[PDB]
C-alpha cells in the first residue's frame, strides 16, 4: 500500500504537489516546499524581467475559496532558473518550472535557455497558457490559432518533453477543439487541469465593497467553489488524450478531493488554496487521508482507480 | 416597508422569482408558484414540440449546489401559451415565459404567435441563448455571429421587449463583445445573468461514480458552487448596459447572497437550486432576510444600493 509514481522519467513519493503560485515564489519559498513532504514542486510562473505585479489586496480566502488577480508578480527567469541549475536537491523531489510569458517571443526565449538545464538537470517546464497575450483578446488557450502558436513555437525552442497549464472550458466544442489542438504537438507530455475560474466577482456584504483592489475586484476563483468544474476538465482530457498525462488542480482540500481528481483520471494532484490557507504541512493529511480511503477499498497503487470513474447504465 | 418595484410596465411585490427551469413545468408547478410569494414566475423553457428529455438521473443536488442535464423537458409551447393566455391569474403576479428552441427558425415561429398574447395579456419573453447548437459548435451564447442573428430574427419576429438569458463568461474580452452585441438591440430590454455553470463533473466517492446518467456524468452547475460567478456577470453587465436592466440569477440561499447580487446591479434576483431544495416557502425567509439587512443598515428602497457596490480606490 503506497503512493508511489514514475513518470515522465521521474520517481515520486506521492502525486501530491502545490498549485504554481502558491508557496513557490522565493527561495524561502522554494526550499520550504523541498522540505514539505509533497510529491513535487513548482515555482511561481515566470516572466523575463522581475515584476511586482498588481497593487494590494490581491488575494483573499473565505470558506469555500478565494479569489486573486495578482498580476504575475515574481523575480524573473533568471532567478527561476538559478533554482533549478545550482539551488534545488533533486535528491528530495522533482522540480517543476512555471513560465507564464506575456507574449509568445518572451516564452520561445526562456525556454531556450532552460533547454540546456531541463536536459542536465531534470527540472520540468510546465508551460503557462491560462495567461494573457494582447489586451482586448481573450487569454491564450481560449484563444486556439495563439494556443497553436505558442506550441509549434516553443516545441521548436524547446525540442524536449513540455506540459501545459490550462484554464477550465465550460462548453463541450471548446473540450473538443483543445484537446485536439493539443494532440498536435507530441512534446506536450501532460495536460494541467485546472488554473483560476477566471473573473469572478466577491462581494462583502456589511461593508458593500469587493475584496481585491485590481480589476475592480474581479479575479481568479479556487477552492471548494471549482472542484466539479475541475473534475470536468480533468476527466475531459483524459479522455480526449490518451498518449499525455493529465494532472489534476483545482479544490483540493482532502484525500477524498484527491481521490476524486484521480478517479477522473488525475496523475499528479496539485494543492492551491488550501495549501495557502492551511500551509505546507496539509501534505501529510491528504497523503493519509487518502491512503485511509485506499485501505477501506482494498487498492493498493494508484493506477488501479486512475481514470477508472465509472458512469450510469 | 416593503419591497414594492416597477420594472417593463409592471408591477412586483418584490425582486423575487424562481429561475426557468425550477418549479414550472407543468400546470400544477405554475400554480404553485402563482400561490408563492414570488414576486413573479417564469415558465419552463420550451420548444415546439413537447420533449421527454434526458434519462434519469439528470439532476442532484449536494450541499454545495447541484448538477443538472435534464435535456430541456418541456410541455411544449403550446401548452405553455395557453397558460400565459387563459389559466394565469395577472392580478396575483406577473409572468415571463421561457423559450429554448433548437434553431433560429424554432424561436420565430414561437415569438411571433406569443406576441399578440404579449401585448393582450402582458407576459414577458425570457429568450434563453444557453441551449443547442450543436455539436461540432459552441452554444449559441459563445458564438457571437450566432448571438446576433438569433437576436435579429426574434427582434424582427417580436417586436416588444424582451430579455435574454445567457450563460456566464470567465473572460474580459467577452463581456465586451457579449455587451456589444446585446446594446446592438434595443428591445432586449434585460439580461438574466446567469445560466448554469457548463458541463461541470460530481462524482461520488463511495460508489466512484458520477451522479448524473446522460452525458457520462457532465452537467450544469447551480448553488453555493456559482454565486461569485453569477456576482461578475450580474455587475459586468450592469456596467456595460446602462439603458438595459439586469437580472441577476445563480446561488441565492438568503437575503444576504440577494443583497449582493441588487448591490452587483441586479432588479430581479432568480432562485434556482434552493428554491429546488427547500421548496417556495423560501420566499418567505428570502423576503424577511433581505428586508432585515435593509433596515439594519438604514435602506428603504432597492434603488438606494443597486448597483452600488464599491470598488478599492
Ligand atoms: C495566489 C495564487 C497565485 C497563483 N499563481 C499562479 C501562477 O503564477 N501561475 C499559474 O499558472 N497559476 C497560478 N494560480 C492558479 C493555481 O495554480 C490553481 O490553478 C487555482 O488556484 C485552482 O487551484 P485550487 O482550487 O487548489 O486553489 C494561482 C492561484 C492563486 C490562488
Ligand atoms: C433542474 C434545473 C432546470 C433548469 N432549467 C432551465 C431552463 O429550462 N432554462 C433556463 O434558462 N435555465 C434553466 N436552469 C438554469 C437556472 O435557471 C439557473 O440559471 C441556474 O440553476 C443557476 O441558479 P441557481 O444558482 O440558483 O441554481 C435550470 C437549472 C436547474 C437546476
Ligand atoms: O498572477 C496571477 O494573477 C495569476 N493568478 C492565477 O490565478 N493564475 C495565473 O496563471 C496567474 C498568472 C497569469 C496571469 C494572470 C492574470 C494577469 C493579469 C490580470 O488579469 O490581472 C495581469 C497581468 C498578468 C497576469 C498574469
Ligand atoms: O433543461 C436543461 O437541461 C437545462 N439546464 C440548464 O441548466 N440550463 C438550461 O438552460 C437548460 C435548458 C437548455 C438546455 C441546456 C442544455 C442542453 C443540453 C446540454 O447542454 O447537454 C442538451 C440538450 C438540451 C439542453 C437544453
Amino acid at each position: 500500500m503506497c503512493l508511489k509514481l514514475n513518470l515522465l522519467d521521474h520517481v515520486f513519493a506521492n502525486p501530491f504537489m502545490n498549485a504554481a503560485g502558491v508557496l513557490c515564489s522565493t527561495e524561502e519559498d522554494l526550499r520550504c516546499m523541498t522540505a514539505s513532504s509533497s510529491g513535487a514542486l513548482v515555482s511561481k510562473s515566470c516572466t523575463s524581467a522581475p515584476r511586482d505585479g498588481n497593487p494590494e489586496p490581491r488575494y483573499m480566502a473565505f470558506p469555500l475559496g478565494s479569489i486573486n488577480s495578482m498580476g504575475l508578480p515574481n523575480l524573473g527567469f533568471d532567478f527561476y532558473l538559478k533554482y533549478a541549475s545550482d539551488l534545488h536537491d533533486y535528491s528530495k523531489k522533482p522540480l517543476f518550472l512555471s513560465i507564464s510569458g506575456l507574449s509568445v517571443e518572451e516564452n520561445v526565449a526562456m525556454v531556450r535557455r532552460l533547454a540546456p538545464v531541463a536536459q542536465e538537470k531534470g527540472v520540468l517546464l510546465e508551460l503557462n497558457l491560462s495567461c494573457p497575450n494582447v489586451p482586448g483578446k481573450p487569454q491564450v488557450a481560449y484563444d486556439f490559432e495563439a494556443m497553436r502558436t505558442y506550441l509549434q513555437q516553443v516545441s521548436l525552442a524547446y525540442g524536449l518533453p513540455f506540459g501545459v497549464k490550462m484554464p477550465p472550458y465550460f462548453d463541450i466544442a471548446h473540450f473538443d477543439t483543445a484537446a485536439a489542438v493539443l494532440n498536435e504537438f507530441p512534446l506536450v507530455k501532460f495536460v494541467t487541469c485546472v488554473n483560476s475560474v477566471g473573473n469572478g466577482l466577491v462581494i462583502d456584504a456589511e461593508s458593500e465593497s469587493v475584496v481585491i483592489k485590481p480589476k475592480q475586484g474581479f479575479g481568479g476563483l479556487g477552492g471548494k467553489y471549482i472542484l466539479p468544474t475541475a473534475l470536468a476538465n480533468v476527466n475531459a482530457f483524459y479522455r480526449r488524450c490518451p498518449d499525455k498525462l493529465v494532472f489534476g488542480c483545482g479544490g483540493v482540500y482532502s484525500g477524498e478531493d484527491a481521490f476524486l481528481h484521480i478517479l477522473a483520471g488525475a496523475s499528479m494532484v496539485q494543492v492551491g488554496t488550501a495549501l495557502q490557507e492551511e500551509g505546507p504541512g496539509i501534505f501529510t493529511r491528504l497523503e493519509d487521508e487518502l491512503l485511509e480511503i485506499m485501505a477501506r477499498k482494498g487498492y493498493r497503487t494508484l493506477e488501479e482507480f486512475r481514470g477508472r470513474v465509472k458512469t450510469i447504465e
